[PDB]
RNA sequence: AUUUUACCAAUUAAGAAGAAUAUUAUAAUAAUGGGUGUCUUAUAUUUUAAAUAAAUAUUUAAAUUCCGUGUAGUAAAUUUAUUA
């Protein structure tokens, strides 16, 4: 692999094409608002 | 002795279950992929990885800048909760 998905800022989501990017977390306790919210 | 010229005008009540567990938003309590006319046994029915996502964020300041694509706990399991 020597281009991810997410260089080409391509939009991969459940809810809009049914496809999730391959390097990720199944499930994420806290989102990234919530980990912001020092 | 039969014998009426040619042309020229218009849509109005509808009758009868031949109208509904009807359409569209609205339920913060369910959820292992629904397939009935189905039905033997699976070497043959395996999808996971720290990122923005079916999890979606109460402000006008300053500041990176050949000329601002921007605002922070409100309560620490506290009642904004994806419900049927
Ligand atoms: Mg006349
Ligand atoms: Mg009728
Ligand atoms: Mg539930």
């Amino acid at each position: 692999v020597k281009y991810t998905p997410m260089m080409l800022n391509i939009q991969n989501m459940m809810w809009w094409n049914g496809k999730r990017n391959l390097y990720r977390a199944t499930y994420r306790e806290k989102t990234w608002y919530e980990i912001s919210r020092t």
